[PDB]
This record gives C-alpha cells, structure tokens and sequence, in this order.
C-alpha cells in the first residue's frame, strides 16, 4: 500500500489488510487523525512509514507482531505508546 | 463478572472474556483509566455497568454486538464515543 505525497486529511476506517506487508504514508501534511485500532488486521505488516505527516498520536499496535521497520520522522508525535516495547 | 464496590484504580489488561454476558463495576470511585480494546473479546456482553466510577472516557466498543444495557450514571464521562451509535 502506498498513498505517499497525498493531501489525505482523515484516515478513519479499519481496513481488512491481512496480506499487507508494506505501508507507506510519507508527505501527508494534513493527515493527523487516525482510527484507533487501525492496525488490528496488519499482523503481517513489515514496513510502516508515517513520515512527514501531521499525526500527534499513534494507535496502539500490539497486533503488529512482524513489524521490523517503523519511521515517524518530521511528525508531531509527542508520546510513543507503550505497546511498542512489546 | 462483578467487582462492584471495590477500590479499583487501574484496569489495563485485555481479558479473554468470550463467554461473559455481564460486567458490573458500580461504586468504583478511583477506577478512571481503562485500556482501549478492553471490550474486544466481549462479543456477548449484554449488561455493562460503569456507575459511580471516575472514568472520563470509554474504550472502543465495535465488538459489543449484543449489548442491550449500558449504565454510566454518576461518572465523569465528558463525551460518548461514536462507536456506540452502531
């Protein structure tokens, strides 16, 4: 999945992405609201890029069992959820 | 499940309550933090009581497909989540 450089403002649904292994969202300057429980079906997600985006908080991601890359550079994230440590 | 009139302060874990049909937490004066996804396994919770408790927010409830009673009296909930309307 790749929606880079889009003007996305709201990401409110919860996708059925069981097979997704790569997700990019670089250069979304207005995307700041994300649905809690967005990553429930993303167990196989390996690359996640919320870079250059306007989110201040990230949905909990205990279901991201296989994630290996996670970039949040140039974003307004103020605290990183405790689920990441597991 | 009934833990009413207790001095519970934190409810963070997500239980495995598949068969549960009742949750009672009346008169918990200090319980104010509840982790999101707490009601994930409550696919059959029919009665849910958070009364005389100190919560100001409620976890996501998309999995409450069969809930028929929900009491939140005497609690500091300031806004009610949009997932309730479905």
């Amino acid at each position: 999945i790749s929606i880079m450089s889009n003007n996305i403002t709201e990401l409110s649904f919860s996708p059925k992405c069981k097979n997704v292994t790569t997700l990019l969202m670089q250069n979304n300057p207005n995307l700041n609201k994300m649905s809690y429980g967005f990553f429930r079906t993303m167990s196989s997600l390996k690359v996640l890029d919320l870079s250059h985006t306007a989110i201040t908080s990230l949905p909990e991601c205990d279901a991201l069992v296989a994630l290996e890359h996670l970039n949040l550079s140039h974003t307004h994230i103020m605290r990183l959820p405790e689920r990441l440590w597991l």
